[PDB]
């Protein structure tokens, strides 16, 4: 009784980061064989990266070495300019005088609906990229599930994401009374990591430049398709996909999957929340690229690929080298704050403290936002890469440090 | 039989810098209380201390907080503009022709005679510093070695060096046939500390806002000073060093002692070569700071100093930012040239691997010193901060990495 929803974020744009819609579509793939209805999931995706000049199978996505197509049929619901926090919210609230362009498809459930979410990108200590330069902070998410569950909305939900410190989005905020579960790639303190990349093994087909997936995201999905889901538990997906992540318990190229909310729906079988393909009747170390230097293996591709024409080889390696200033300048900048309002030796121990497991990232999330805002005013643009330092500026939130004593310091690190 | 001769050199300058010049001047007083004649005491210090502004006892050093003068006395052989890597270099090899300016005084010795060598600043790898914007390479170091021990100059000599990575100036090069036994504050791929710092224990006078010395410096010093040296042996000395250094084999707070050239003259009494006290007949952890980062300490106790003065205290934080932002543009430029060179995910591996012990840390020292030459016309003087950068460099020329290469490189990172 009841039907199935779901709610598939890809959090990125840019050829860079082929991965994460790929992932994406990929699961749309997945729920549709799965007998989800093509009007009760709500796609986001910047969708450019089919059509884009670079992708060497236009037209064309996939999501592993075997090059399976992905891209047809997946519906263009918030693309572009819409892939935005706000419509995000609004979807999963069901209310579509709140979406802003878009299809206007939303999650309008019933209390007896499952709904299932997914996100790619990304990520950084309690944030979510979000591609129209745009943050998603940690409690604005949960609280959008606390409106959803104080409608009477959903039965129950299953929650998927994979982003770097993706535990920090839900470790002391996220409550076991919402009906929902979740899991996450990587704790608090690690990254995740990108999969099927170029020069790595397994290898993506020769043409790519850039990496197919992510790898709790295909441990996941490559899981689901392979299993007869009226039989496999929520459980059982979570260890499987726990073990493959940490990639032979190998945390220098893997990470921690980590659980949080109503682990009683852990006893339920998966079909419930990702459907059923009627035609399945029911493993090896790989490498892996940090989410943070995807980017720049990919431009290493562009640049050894163009070796015979010396013209485009300079121009990328120019571009490299902007790439690595605009990193240099964010995490300079970051550790110059540090050391203005700390002293030397005190800065980065305090912008680096990790809270114990099971403590929020940040007591106050205004002020967290609020850091970020002077932060940007004097240093510009914190970017998806600059999301590593949400841990810094939270701490700044928990020292007690004010916010006219960030500004000071934001000024001098950065005017 | 024989005379003692000694040359002391502080690598440095700037009141930040109080303890490399208070190393020296405690060193002089300790060989002139043991008998060596001023005229075989060759002293090497830029002479900014003493009388600086920022100084509260002026006219004064001292290298410990019991506050005994050690500038009184203390002769003005190399001072200000004559702190060279020339004039060390003359000065052991007794060659008064090849002195530029200063005193004239000279090492010119006879086959009986011993000489003590003691250096404190910082250092990098391979490398030590020089005042007046110099490097000092550490073959052209030994170089000079065997030069005067090609002369049959000195019968034994005994170095001893306080500077960061010091192990990598005798690692693979330092023959043991010169007669010269060594010394240094810490192995290929350690920091050195300073120690007696403003803010610690065991604490300097509080009207200091440096650090009064630096530990291997007073270590050695402190032991020579409270024993009878006609009985103590250079390997005592080593052995109480080596602890001292390594602060309870606490090596995030102390340093690997390491010694290089011909240990038979470990057996030797230390009066061969610091003389002896007539009137001497015979341990707990030490609060420590990294030598890269005494002159932030620093700054920052000029800073909490001024918090009642909102113009100073101003002044001094765009002092430390700009400061900061220096060492930024060093340590990201480096880092680029890494990517720009192999590419990321290997640009480190490359520029940080350390060689194995023994083992020259490169094999060309005329590329590395071109490495530097390109690196600085492009991206300005390394500073003595940036010597922590040599041994990227040194890996740079082992790898087979043309100056070419680095041309291009250096010009996209910083043009």
């Amino acid at each position: 009784v009841g039907t199935r929803w779901a709610v598939l974020v890809a959090g990125s744009n840019g050829y860079e980061n082929y991965r994460h819609q790929a992932d994406v579509c990929h699961a749309y793939q997945l729920l549709i064989k799965g007998g989800l209805k093509e009007e009760n999931i709500v796609v986001f995706m910047y969708d450019d990266i089919a059509w884009h000049e670079l992708n060497p199978r236009p037209g064309v996505i996939i999501n592993n070495p075997r090059g399976e197509d992905v891209y047809a049929g997946v519906p263009k619901d918030y693309t572009g300019e819409d892939v935005t926090a706000e419509n995000l919210f609004a979807v999963i609230l069901g209310d579509r005088s709140k979406v802003k362009g878009g299809s206007g498809k939303v999650i309008n459930s019933k209390p007896e609906d499952r709904i299932f979410i997914f996100y790619s990108n990304h990520g950084g200590p309690g944030v979510l990229g979000m591609p129209n330069e745009q943050i998603l902070y940690a409690m604005d998410f949960i609280d959008v599930l606390k409106k959803k569950h104080a409608s009477g909305g959903y039965r129950e939900m299953v929650i998927y994401v994979e982003a770097c410190e993706s535990g920090s989005l839900f470790e002391g905020i996220m409550p076991k009374d919402l009906n929902v579960f979740v899991t996450t790639a990587s704790n608090a303190q690690e990254n995740s990591w990108g999969t099927y990349c170029p020069g790595t093994e397994p290898s993506p087909p020769p043409e790519y430049t850039t990496c197919l997936g992510d790898l709790y995201s295909v441990a996941w999905m490559e899981d689901s398709e392979s299993h007869n889901l009226r039989r496999e538990t929520v459980n059982q997906q979570y260890r499987s996909v726990k073990e493959r992540t940490s990639n032979f318990k190998d945390y220098a190229m893997g990470s921690h999957v980590m659980q949080y909310g109503d682990t009683n729906i852990t006893a339920e079988k998966l079909y419930l929340f990702q459907g059923f393909d009627p035609a399945t009747v029911n493993e090896a170390k790989m490498e892996v690229v940090h989410q943070r230097d995807a980017e720049l293996l990919f431009m290493w591709q562009m640049y050894q690929r163009s070796n015979h024409l010396l013209g485009k080889k300079t121009h990328i390696l120019k571009q490299i080298a902007e790439t690595v200033k605009h990193r240099n300048h964010l995490d300079g900048s970051v550790e110059l704050i540090g050391v203005l309002l700390y002293g030397p030796g005190k800065g980065s121990p305090v912008l680096q403290s990790v809270r114990d497991p099971g403590l929020p990232l940040v007591d106050n999330w205004a002020c967290l936002k609020s850091m970020v805002r002077v932060f940007e005013s004097h240093c510009g643009s914190l970017t998806q890469y600059g999301m590593k330092h949400m841990r810094a500026f939270a701490n700044i939130c928990n020292s007690g440090v004010s916010e006219s004593s960030m500004e000071e310091a934001c000024m001098v690190a950065c005017g």
